[PDB]
């Protein structure tokens, strides 16, 4: 049997070369200043019918890719104890559509790192979650950011688990 492996990539997440995107998503199904602007560009009839709660994921196929819509948690809008048990439970989302659907690779990137971060640094809060939850598939993780400082930090934690 397969392990999940991890690699960080510092690009735009909407040329990844995966199987399947994850979507950083609201629970509307908006598309708005975030990640989502990148995945609506690159696919756009991915979005319909996408609203979805909060600490849950939708996938659809559309466009030639599979698209994940997870809602992380808005840390302006819940207490820390309770985003943290959210934003596990929209990571171990993403990791049940994995398996269930077979799928071999996934591009990610960090939930609730941004837009619904509260203002605060959650890089490792939200890489440690997706650690826990795709450790349960047999899927090639690459998680996607922009920031220079991030892509090190990540790339950091991944070494450590070796
Ligand atoms: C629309 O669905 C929109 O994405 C949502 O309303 C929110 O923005 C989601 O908020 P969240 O904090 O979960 O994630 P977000 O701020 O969107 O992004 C997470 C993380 O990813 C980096 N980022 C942003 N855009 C990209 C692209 N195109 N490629 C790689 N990495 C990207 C941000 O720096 C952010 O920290």
């Amino acid at each position: 049997m397969k392990a999940p492996s991890y690699r960080v990539r510092r690009a735009d997440i909407s040329g990844h070369g995966e199987e399947a995107v994850v979507n950083a998503a609201n629970a509307k199904g908006t598309v708005s200043d975030g990640v989502c602007r990148a995945v609506a560009k690159k696919w756009p009839s991915s979005f319909k019918g996408a609203a979805t709660p909060v600490g849950t994921a939708k996938m659809i196929r559309a466009d030639g890719m599979t698209v994940i819509h997870a809602v992380g948690p808005n840390f302006s809008t819940v207490t820390e104890a309770e985003g943290d048990r959210e934003l596990a439970a929209a990571y171990r989302a993403v990791a049940s559509i994995i398996s269930t659907n077979n799928i071999k690779s996934v591009a990610v990137p960090l939930l609730s790192t941004g837009t619904f971060s509260g203002g605060k640094d959650r890089v490792m809060q939200s890489l440690n979650h997706l650690f826990t939850a795709l450790d349960a598939t047999d899927a090639d993780v690459v998680i996607y950011c922009r920031d220079k400082n991030w892509e090190k930090k990540i790339q950091e934690a991944i070494d450590r688990r070796t």
